[PDB]
């Protein structure tokens, strides 16, 4: 069991606002803007054998792709967050994701994606706390 929360947001403001927001729900954030950066962080989520609550905020689809493969070989818990104000990249690319049966969810409002989060956190955490099987 691991738990990565991941966002792709496309303002530098969001990734700030969710570090508060998950910052007294125990969820450590790791932003990722460069491969090198992905390439070396993703290996230690695999090799850390301990249940760690982690938050990965990327910026760049292209890491992300290659995060949630790296993810799926693992089989870790996620919970998906995508913002880009273009929709023809959202929705697309979103499609790609949520066909795979994760939980991918649109935003384009910055008070809203902070909530959506708040969802993505509260039930990976009933996951996190052992609640009853869902």
């Amino acid at each position: 069991m691991k738990i990565l929360i991941l966002i792709n947001t496309n303002n530098d403001e969001l990734i700030k606002k969710i570090k508060k927001e998950v910052e007294n729900q125990g969820y450590q954030v790791r932003d990722v803007n460069d491969s090198d950066e992905l390439k070396k962080e993703m290996k230690k989520l695999a090799e850390e054998k301990n249940f760690e609550k982690i938050l990965i905020i990327s910026n760049d689809k292209q890491l992300l792709k290659e995060m949630l493969e790296l993810i799926s070989k693992l089989g870790y818990k996620v919970f998906l967050l995508l913002q880009d104000q273009d929709e023809n990249e959202l929705e697309e690319f979103k499609r790609k994701i949520e066909s795979q049966g994760y939980e991918v969810r649109k935003v384009t409002d910055d008070e809203e994606a902070l909530k959506i989060v708040r969802e993505f956190m509260q039930k990976a955490g009933s996951l996190e706390h052992h609640h009853h099987h869902h």
